[PDB]
């Protein structure tokens, strides 16, 4: 088809005014003060809502240049809030910022490439300020006090998770399920998580999340050299009967006629998905009957000459949730007896002080934490059907941020800890006069997120941005109560990878929108 | 597909705009002197009503904007009633007058989470304050004459409903049914109420209410848990042969049973739905008893040695209709033999004279009380398909409003109530201005539905407004006589929970609109 | 889908604009001289009508508000001519004269309320009036010219009604039907008429009569509720076998069992239809032993242990014809003996001597009235089938007038009660202005029949109706003649109850648009 065609400044102001659409309408909601964004549907009454995610799926724009502009920043924005399990609205209003004084600069007849040149050495020096200004995150208070934030000011879910981690511990495997109802509930199952995907996609149910999950499972494990699918025959007419999903953890699955597992279960017959066993060896293997003794099964070799079709359905292990994934598999309740379980673990202790080299006590120590560990669920409890899973929601998203914050560590909220930095920066130069700029850009927009707080709170953004650049420290402005005070201390904290990702993400998206003179699109 | 996208001033007043067309149709129908609406149709003569729940369903807007404010205002008014049983034009004139004060305070500069936050305090006065203000509905004189206001104003509908809880009792149990026709008819049947619930959600054949609804069912009464389906199969099969559904009251119904039951009871191969017998002890044991005189039918007791296989179709019990919600199931019209049921609780009356402990006496008296009681059922009336299954919806709603009288009390209608409270709230005050204005947006908004009733009247708002004030208590105005007095001697009558459910609701959405930014929606 | 929403006045001249075009092209049919109406046809030449109703009937208009307005008037006026048997005409000509003046006095600000409330005054007192002018209509000579009038001076059928009446008497039972010759014929059978309607509308055979229609069909009658199709198998083969209709009269058809036979009569195969048994207790059972003793067929009750399983087709009783309206069902041409009615109607006359209550001698004076009295049904040959068909439908007209003439008497026609009933008036006011301004408005229209009457016979309306005017009681203009004189002498007589009806419906709908604030409608 025939192309429309635009160049330098006619392509850019282009690009600049869908992105302008795009944070504008994301923006808005950032912050416990965030205004509301009420999103159309085509049946019944409109969704309102704070959530900034959810606003920027929706946008598209009729333009097709201004929707590449407003694309570009989306798919950049969602990458940060994948990484760190937070911050799209962040990452958003900070592109904007970088892209507007950025293209102003290239208007201005800076030179870009130096432009992006300087920006980026802001940031990296950025990126290392934020890791030197993080704090660990340990005590349980804090945790709460992260996930808290995640969740938006709900003190419940931050009290959920908190409370999880401190059966589980903060490295623990950590499950959120739906509730019988009307108070959250915890308990620690038998179960483990171990990584390895699902070998091949199409298994997905679900597809939100992206990971393959079923419901009281039949579970199967082999050695796997095996043959293919046709030998295996036997084992599936059982299963097919009671009915029950089965999921197949083998050294690997090679047969196409075994590929043809995937296929026959995307017409719905039966659902099923495989996975690896993790590692080679003797090393696998032991991690296999691992498997097994949680599940209450018994591992199927073709070494000691058992068969796969010798294998009754009882010998089979079994579970009750279990969840797949690209990077991991994980069971959770367990149908294994804890005779079993806790007779192993005691011998996973003995091979520890045996075993010599520190190699093999750790990995060693690896398999005692996954048998011993178990996994926490987080039963989320509320009034409504509707009110639940929405709560069910911000439980996961506020998981992988506290997950984050675990990591990484901590920094002062509200986005003191990018003004801050920028303060720390004030003394960076590049190579010439316009890098310079585009450090002094980079600096500017790090201010973006606390005036855009702010302004949604009815406020003044010079007035509170002057006051908090003006303390020190941990000190800024707490939205919410509209107090100044340490934000440490008043709970507002953001966890640092968080903060960090934001940064890098915007700063990448902004780099190449101030570096293109060309875009293509169709003809409208 | 390509959004359109709207911000701040621009888009609120595209809801403002919706709001006003929804709003000016639906209101001109409040009260005794409410105004015609024509209604169209595609095919035939058009519908000519007083009533804003008809009017409110029929409202969709051209522009996509001001429908969405306009869709927002209706959830919200139907929220109100399926809360209180009625209020739905009262909310929705409340909803236009606290948007339109505080959008005029929004566009002067004002901070528009203060003002929100100004209403919310407001409204949770006012609350409070209608609490207090309420009185019980107990005599029948009083029923009557809040059934008439929810009928509305059809002494007809208004006295029924009376007979119905002067018969059954004001706790009692009254159901509404189509009906034969050509007018409305009140049976009392035999029939009882106990707390049990579907033990699988899977059992729901309505949805819309979320309930198990069985037509003409047997009734099967055991002791025993039941686990394994087997020994329910004799039963099962007979009651496959006579084409009708089966009801299973028992102890338990667990494991394969609670499996197998609701396995095909999703597939047309069976109808069917169980629940859990209300109690332990003895007092279950003699709570199946009940059921099973009420019914007609025989318990099965495993301890005397009868056993499931050997129970016949004869040892069913029978009714007419059982409805099973979440908390409770309803059997209406058992078959049992009056003789039967009168010796029973000729028997239970007995051992009330017997009964030591006043514990024992209570609970004793509540089974002769759901025993003796019986079942109200109300057939609706009038001739033609189209209003006789419209009409149900009114009768029930205004059945669920009588109901929310007896339990919160009622207050002055006629707008009133309303009036009175927010010369109460004269002296209320919030943090800052901003606040301030808020609550005073919301107190003029509660003289909305007064100042409208009367504004139907052809009659000058203000000074009835203003007349109203200068009294005190239950002085009012009364629309249908044009004439002022006791609202309450004059039997204008609102439930409580009607006036608090349209103004907690009203300022919800009124909340969201003040602070929404952002509208997104299709392109034209 | 999106609406258009119009307000007040505006609203209210796009209603006045459809009515005017109604009634404009219907009013020139009214009376012994109206004009031509030219209606096209998609092919070959325009048919020509003086029938008003055929005019209506084709109206439709463009603009949908306008297309509302005309709509809403048909529908009301053809309300009058189906509880009367004429008027249709009449009651659009009144309402266009109460429509306009009244929605010009709006326009002109006065209380749409206070309108309305003179307007329905000023017709309560006119429908008083016509009850006290009124007259009985009691010898043959003034049933026949009424029948005559009714059907547009034909004295063939007012002749063929009352000789109908002559037989079977004035308030007997009376049916037409397709003639089979070119001359009419009368005669005399056993049957009888009670009030059932069919329980689902989803069976009528006739779409003009929108009544039932079974030919020698067969009668089930049963003493209890049937719920279940189960029951009705073994009578329900034996009948479609017998190549015969069903008719069904019981306690109530309901459950499965309506459903069903909605689905086969609907459908195809076999065509049935069935009824409640009128009234309850054991007047219900009297009545069904009724029509069984007519019908020749025996009751099937519970009461003595009898079975629907068990029923033959001797159980069942049949007749000639069976119609079944919506308000009531008629048998003609009962199979039973004259010994066995002779016999029951003894039996019930032996229970009126032993009647204590007043309300018992005239329910079962109805059922001896029923079975003794017979029906008359007429035949009305044309001489072909098209003016069958026209001749028949006036006949049925006719009958309907003559039975509302035989109920509330006949008053003098031309319009020229009204015109008397309005001069009683003068000096009728109300409450204030606007309601003496409503009564004025509601005399006015009282006028205008009898001069859109005139108008059509090309004669001055002005002069003619001020002649009438100026002489007393039955003195009125002849229309077809053009010479005044005595209405009652010239055989020109409206039934009381047309003229009342005419009013009070026009007044009716009239009242509606003058209270209309809002019409809401489709996009165009
Ligand atoms: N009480 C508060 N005062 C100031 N800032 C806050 C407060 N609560 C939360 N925040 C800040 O809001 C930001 C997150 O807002 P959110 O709307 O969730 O956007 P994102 O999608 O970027 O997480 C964080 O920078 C967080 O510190
Ligand atoms: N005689 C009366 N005088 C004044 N107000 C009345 C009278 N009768 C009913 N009302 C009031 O009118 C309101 C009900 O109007 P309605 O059209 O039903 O609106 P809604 O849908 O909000 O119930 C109630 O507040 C009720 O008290
Ligand atoms: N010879 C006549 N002279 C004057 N008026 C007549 C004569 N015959 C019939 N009418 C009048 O014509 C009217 C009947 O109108 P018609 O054309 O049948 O319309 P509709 O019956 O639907 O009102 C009656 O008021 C009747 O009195
Ligand atoms: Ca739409
Ligand atoms: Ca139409
Ligand atoms: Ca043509
Ligand atoms: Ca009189
Ligand atoms: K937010
Ligand atoms: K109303
Ligand atoms: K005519
Ligand atoms: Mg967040
Ligand atoms: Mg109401
Ligand atoms: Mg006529």
């Amino acid at each position: 088809a025939a192309k429309d065609v635009k160049f330098g400044n006619d392509a850019r102001v282009k690009m600049l005014r869908g992105v302008n659409v795009l944070a504008d309408a994301v923006k808005v909601t950032l912050g416990p003060k965030g205004r509301n964004v009420v999103l159309d549907k085509s049946f019944g009454a409109p969704t309102i809502t704070k959530d900034g995610v959810s606003v920027a799926r929706e946008i598209e724009l009729e333009d097709k240049f201004e929707n590449m502009g407003a694309q570009m920043v989306k798919e950049v924005a969602s990458k940060a809030n994948a990484a760190a399990g937070d911050g799209t609205t962040t990452a958003t209003v900070l592109a904007q910022a970088i892209i507007t004084e950025g293209l102003k600069a290239v208007a201005a007849g800076m030179n870009p490439m130096d432009l992006k040149r300087g920006i980026d050495k802001a940031v990296t020096a950025a990126v290392e300020e934020l890791k030197a200004l993080s704090v660990p995150c340990s005590d349980s208070k804090a945790i709460a006090q992260v996930g808290t934030i995640s969740a938006n000011s709900d003190e419940t879910v931050g009290k959920l998770i908190a409370e999880a981690m401190d059966k589980v511990g903060k490295e623990g495997v950590i499950t959120v399920e739906d509730g019988t109802g009307l108070q959250d509930e915890l308990d620690v199952v038998e179960g483990m998580q171990f990584d390895a995907g699902y070998l091949s996609p199409y298994f997905i149910n679900k597809p939100e999340t992206g990971a393959v999950e079923l419901e009281s499972p039949f579970i199967l494990l082999a050695d796997k050299k095996i043959s293919n699918i046709r030998e295996m025959l036997p084992v599936l007419e059982a299963v097919a009967k009671a009915g029950k999903p089965l999921l197949i953890i083998a050294e690997d699955v090679e047969g196409e006629a075994l590929a043809t597992l995937v296929v026959n279960t995307m017409r719905g017959i039966v659902k099923v998905a495989a996975v690896k066993a993790p590692g080679f060896g003797d090393r696998r293997k032991a991690m296999l009957q691992d498997i097994a003794t949680l599940t209450g099964g018994t591992v199927i070799s073709e070494e000691i000459g058992m068969e796969l079709e010798k294998a009754t359905l009882e010998d089979l292990g079994q579970a009750k949730r279990v969840v797949i994934n690209k990077d991991t598999t994980t069971i959770i309740d367990g149908v294994g007896e804890e005779a079993a379980i806790q007779g192993r673990v005691a011998q996973i202790r003995q091979q520890i002080e045996e075993a010599t080299s520190d190699y093999d006590r750790e990995k060693l120590q690896e398999r005692v934490a996954k048998l011993a560990g178990g996994v926490a669920v987080i039963k989320v409890g509320a009034a409504t059907e509707v009110e639940m899973k929405e709560k069910k929601a911000r439980v996961e998203d506020a998981l992988h941020a506290t997950r984050a914050a675990v990591e990484e560590g901590v920094v002062a909220g509200g986005g003191v800890a990018l003004i801050r930095v920028a303060s720390k920066l004030a003394d960076l130069r590049g190579q010439n006069e316009d890098q310079n700029v585009g450090i002094k850009v980079a600096l500017r927009a790090m201010e973006a997120p606390l005036r855009q707080i702010v302004l949604n709170c009815g406020e003044e953004p010079s007035v509170v941005a002057n006051t908090v650049k003006g303390g020190d420290g941990n000190y800024g402005y707490n939205a919410a109560t509209e107090e100044y005070g340490n934000m440490i201390d008043m709970g507002i904290l953001d966890p640092t990878k968080v903060t960090r990702s934001a940064l890098q993400y915007a700063a990448s998206v902004a780099g190449l929108m101030i570096t293109t003179e060309c875009m293509v699109t169709d003809l409208p």
